[PDB]
């Protein structure tokens, strides 16, 4: 696991800041934040709005999140720098005091990767709350590769591909702070999901790794978003927010709670609006960049990947 | 369309039988029969053991297969020969009843080439349903081989070729018996398929054309091997079969069958193996036979390519 200096970032800060939003209040002065980490093809507003931005709110966070553009489309590990400004200033803005990171999709592989690579925000994050994360990327990415339809980020989230060979030959498929993973075995977007082991791009080692069909049985059917918006989502992340360990707890949970519409305490209206979560990152995608080849990885990843393509060619 | 007598087979009978299996059943007296005709690289054991195998079982059908040797990389005319022998064989051990015929990728255009030019099997085949069939090639010169160092099936298969016009000329890409033709916008083997519309290779005039997206919106991914074993595919299928048409029905499918993994009956056994189908199948034409020109068309077919080059020159 890397144990030296941050790198260099690319972006400016002014740039940085301006991907960071906190509802009500400035990144400089906020009580109690939680950074909320999007998923592709979306905003921080997009992916949040009708789940964890109120959920959040009612536990008494105040809801932060980053808005990388184009919609989480461009570089992985320029998403991750935009994470890694507004964890530093938030611990800055709310008195030192570590905060809990909650993600969806590529925005848990983004944590991670933050996690990985920056060990300064490791002492600055309490615990991680990922729902669908995809630190082994998924494979069903592979066909909009070879169609080159993929945007950058795209082919970073498939399995094989540099980025995610670079966390994983760097230690990062092991939990670094106190993470819980919340995933489900017919996770339409990323697979393989279904072994409730090691094997599933959501797991990490030491990690409070949690299969929903493992709770909730192997006949159970949560999808990608819900695995993000539903009733049973909401408590286990609710568990892993209030638990001293920083993980879920077992106790926490079980069939009564395995329900996968959107949560009870949204309204009527951020229920239909949480259902429909995946449609605008859809038509984002379709819109959005294409490319032919894999973005390259910045200096201080290469030495983790050494022999696989990218953009420029072989990491040497 | 042709119209007279069936040309003649090039393989011995007793050949053409060898290569026709069903399940449970001999040919001579068997139970609903469905034939399957697999894809390139494949028998049809590894086409369909995964899917259509047991899914047509479970629909009360006998699954019968043919599997032209070595794994239909050979003649695409050739390949017809193994499916008309079998239309004939089953249609009379059925007790001289119509049957349904199901197809993915190459297989479809072995069962319209054998419906174009073999006049005596249209009376026999109740309906066609063909997943992912190339009708006019593709123009993706893939990465397994080199630019015209490729197997007889996929110089055949390749957009332009002399196979594929000669099927157009004759009249073969407007549909013959009750079809459906079910592909994908992400199909990363055969394109173009992205239009919804005659420009796609899976399309055929007059045939229930459904293309995935069309109905589950532009992120629905399905890939080549997808195609085929989707739950999606599956419902579409069934759909297929059932019809008193002929046709697949809108009635029967629609949002909530948009399920891009592996077809739900499947065991979790199965459902790996569905997902694994493409791979051995690329590593079968990386490692099959290697030519430099498309292979002759046979006589009957000669009329219709004028002007196309094969093996032996400009066809006349
Ligand atoms: C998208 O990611 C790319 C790649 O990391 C960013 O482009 C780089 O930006 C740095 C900072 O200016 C440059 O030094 C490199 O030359 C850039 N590389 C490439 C290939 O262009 C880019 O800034 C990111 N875009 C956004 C909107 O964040
Ligand atoms: C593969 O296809 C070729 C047709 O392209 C077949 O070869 C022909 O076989 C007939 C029948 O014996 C011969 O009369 C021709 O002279 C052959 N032509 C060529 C170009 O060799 C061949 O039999 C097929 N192989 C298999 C295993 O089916
Ligand atoms: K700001
Ligand atoms: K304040
Ligand atoms: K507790
Ligand atoms: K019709
Ligand atoms: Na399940
Ligand atoms: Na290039
Ligand atoms: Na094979
Ligand atoms: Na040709
Ligand atoms: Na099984």
């Amino acid at each position: 696991l890397p144990s030296g200096s941050d790198p260099a970032f690319s972006q400016p800060k002014s740039v940085l800041d301006a991907g960071l939003t906190c509802q009500g209040a400035s990144p400089s002065s906020v009580s109690k934040p939680i950074l909320l980490v999007p998923g592709t093809g979306t905003t921080g507003p997009q992916s949040f709005d009708s789940n964890w931005i109120p959920l959040s709110t009612q536990l008494g966070y105040t809801p932060c999140w980053i808005s990388p553009p184009p919609f989480m489309l461009n570089d992985t590990q320029v998403n991750t720098e935009y994470m890694v400004n507004a964890i530093t200033a938030l611990y800055a803005g709310s008195g030192n005091n570590k905060l809990p990171v909650l993600t969806w999709s590529q925005g848990g592989l983004v944590a991670q990767w933050g996690l990985t690579f920056f060990p300064s925000i490791r002492s600055k994050v309490d615990r991680l709350m990922a729902f669908a994360p995809d630190y082994k990327g998924t494979v069903l990415a592979g066909p909009l590769d070879a169609l080159a339809v993929s945007a950058p980020s795209v082919w970073q989230q498939t399995t094989g591909s540099a980025l995610t060979t670079a966390l994983r030959n760097a230690g990062g498929l092991t939990q670094i702070v106190p993470t819980t993973n919340l995933y489900s075995a017919t996770d339409e977007i990323v697979q393989p999901q279904v072994s409730n082991s090691p094997l599933d791009s959501s797991y990490l080692f030491n990690g409070k790794n949690v299969q929903a069909q493992a709770v909730c049985g192997p006949l159970f059917v949560i999808d990608h978003a819900g695995s993000l918006t539903s009733q049973f989502s909401y408590v286990v992340g609710r568990s892993a927010l209030r638990s001293t360990t920083g993980q879920a707890r077992s106790a926490d949970y079980g069939i009564t709670d395995c329900n996968p519409l959107p949560a009870n305490d949204l309204t009527p209206e951020q229920k239909v609006a949480a259902a429909a979560l995946l449609a605008p990152a859809a038509a984002a995608i379709v819109a959005g960049p294409k490319q032919n080849c894999e973005p390259d990885l910045m200096p201080y990843a290469r030495p983790f990947a050494v022999g696989k393509r990218t953009c420029s060619g072989i990491v040497t």
